[PDB]
């Protein structure tokens, strides 16, 4: 299976200066859910902005470098790459892996953040005309998680 896994707010954005605009718990645990004994695939500034391998999964980083080395990472140098490995994978981000991916995805999970934030970084636009919404299930407020947030899983018509 090919899935996107994105958080974005009401304007699709993802991030601003290298950082999540957002801090939401209860999203980091679906991810953690999600993709953990699975694999995540991400650009190398997506990987830079967190630092470190996600553990319990596979972390895949597209990269031109190939100096890129980093323990706990598997690099790939191309999209035709990603085809080839086994399993479950995520695309995990950023906009540019979002642009060339969201044609090919099987599977969209998306947590929509129901905030508007200065945004440096998108996902690309979509219509709901070539989406089923499979379900839509909307995230407690908490005292840790305090924006509206909804998990959609959205897959290809
Ligand atoms: N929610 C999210 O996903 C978050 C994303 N961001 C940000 O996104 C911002 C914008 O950068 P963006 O480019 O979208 O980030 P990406 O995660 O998509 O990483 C882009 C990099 O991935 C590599 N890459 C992408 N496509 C290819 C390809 N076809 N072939 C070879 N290498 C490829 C290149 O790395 P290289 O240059 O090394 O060759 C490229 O510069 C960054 O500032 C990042 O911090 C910030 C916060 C959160
Ligand atoms: C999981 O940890 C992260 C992941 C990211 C990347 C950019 C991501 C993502 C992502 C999220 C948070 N949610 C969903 N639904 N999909 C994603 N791809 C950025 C910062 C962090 C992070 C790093 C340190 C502390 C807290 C969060």
């Amino acid at each position: 299976t090919l899935s996107i896994l994105v958080a974005h707010d009401l304007q699709r954005v993802i991030g601003f200066e290298n950082q999540l605009p957002w801090h939401l718990p209860n999203d980091l645990k679906h991810v953690k859910k999600l993709s953990t004994g699975h694999t995540l695939v991400m650009g190398r500034k997506t990987f830079e902005s967190i630092g470190k391998p996600l553990p319990n999964r596979r972390n895949v980083v597209l990269t031109s470098d190939t100096s890129f080395n980093v323990e706990g990472v598997d690099v790939i140098h191309s999209i035709e790459d990603i085809y080839q490995l086994p399993g479950h994978v995520f695309i995990f981000g950023g906009q540019t892996l979002y642009e060339e991916m969201i044609d090919k995805v099987d599977d969209m999970y998306i947590t929509v953040i129901e905030g508007k934030f200065r945004g440096d970084t998108f996902f690309p636009p979509y219509t709901f005309e070539d989406w089923e919404v499979a379900s839509s299930v909307e995230g407690k407020l908490d005292e840790k998680n305090t924006i509206p947030h909804t998990f959609l899983h959205l897959i290809r018509k």
